[PDB]
């Protein structure tokens, strides 16, 4: 201890107190109460099929348009052409719920990914279209060629 490492500073401005604000993902505003997540092809498996992940949902198919595969990888990607056509599962929470959700199916697959070199793995917001026609917000994982 002794001089080195002695804050000059007020010690009270240098004491960490319990509480401070954590960081976080915090992909919806403060309106939104429900948050959603499209998953499709091979993720599916843990985002629908695992049941301690998918637990609490409501479910119901949905279609990208828009987004297209990557040939390697299990990840799709924004095209913005009208035909491609990505059909997937749109698995909803209520909103404190899905932020939680959310950070931990983005640590999922962002932690050891198959395929780095067709680039890095984002997730977003999009617009998806439910069997009605009606479409409804939600985030999806995607790996954009570069």
């Amino acid at each position: 201890a002794a001089k080195p490492f002695w804050p000059s500073d007020d010690l009270e401005d240098v004491v960490v107190k319990p509480g401070a604000p954590v960081a976080g993902l915090a992909l919806l505003a403060p309106d939104d109460t429900t948050g959603c997540l499209f998953t499709y092809a091979s993720l599916k498996e843990h985002d629908e099929q695992d049941e301690e992940f998918a637990e609490g949902s409501t479910v119901e198919d949905a279609w990208l348009y828009g987004a297209k595969l990557n040939h390697n990888g299990p990840f799709a990607y924004a095209t913005g052409n009208t035909t491609d056509i990505v059909k997937g599962r749109v698995l909803c929470w209520p909103a404190e719920t899905f932020e939680d959700k959310l950070e931990e199916v983005y640590i999922f697959r962002k932690f050891d990914p198959d395929q780095p070199q067709e680039g890095s793995i984002r997730c977003s917001i999009a617009p998806v279209v439910l069997r009605d026609g009606s479409s409804t917000d939600a985030v999806w994982f995607h790996q954009t060629p570069e």
